[PDB]
């Protein structure tokens, strides 16, 4: 209900140091040079306490349902089997991925009429900024 705000589906505008923040994450050339070409949807749903995010793209299609607060195994884009964990936080969506001993943190954030996602490994830190479809 707070989190009506994010429901819809949101089209890729801008990136800016993706492939950076793909590179600290230990993401491959090929997937790297691949998915850093598409134009993904972010497309968010909610059903009860259940909140699902799919990301629809040529390269290719993610889904996940999760509860907030309730730690949920991930298959990532790049196709890495981590530990997840999704909470709102002021209004933001903060998912933290844990896997081989490593964490990044990537926030969801609505800012005028975009979608905003920050993501951060170590220092390295990549914003994309999505609109409504
Ligand atoms: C590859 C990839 C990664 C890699 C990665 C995953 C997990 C942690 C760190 C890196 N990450 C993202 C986030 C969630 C981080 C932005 C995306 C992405 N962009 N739009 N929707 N999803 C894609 C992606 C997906 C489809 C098409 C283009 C890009």
């Amino acid at each position: 209900h707070m989190c009506d705000a994010f429901v819809g589906t949101w089209k890729l505008v801008s990136s800016e140091n993706f492939d950076d923040y793909m590179k600290e994450v230990g993401v491959g050339f090929a997937t790297r040079k691949v998915a850093g070409m598409a134009k993904p949807n972010m497309i968010i749903s909610v059903n009860g306490d259940v909140i699902t995010i799919k990301s629809e793209s040529t390269f290719k299609n993610t889904e996940i349902s999760f509860i907030l607060g309730q730690e949920f195994d991930e298959v990532t884009a790049d196709d890495r089997k981590v530990k997840s964990t999704i909470t709102l936080d002021g209004g933001v969506l903060v998912h933290v991925q844990k896997w081989d001993g490593k964490s990044t943190t990537i926030k969801r954030k609505r800012e005028d009429d975009k979608l905003v996602v920050e993501c951060v490994m170590k220092g390295v830190t990549s914003t994309r900024v999505y609109e409504r479809a």
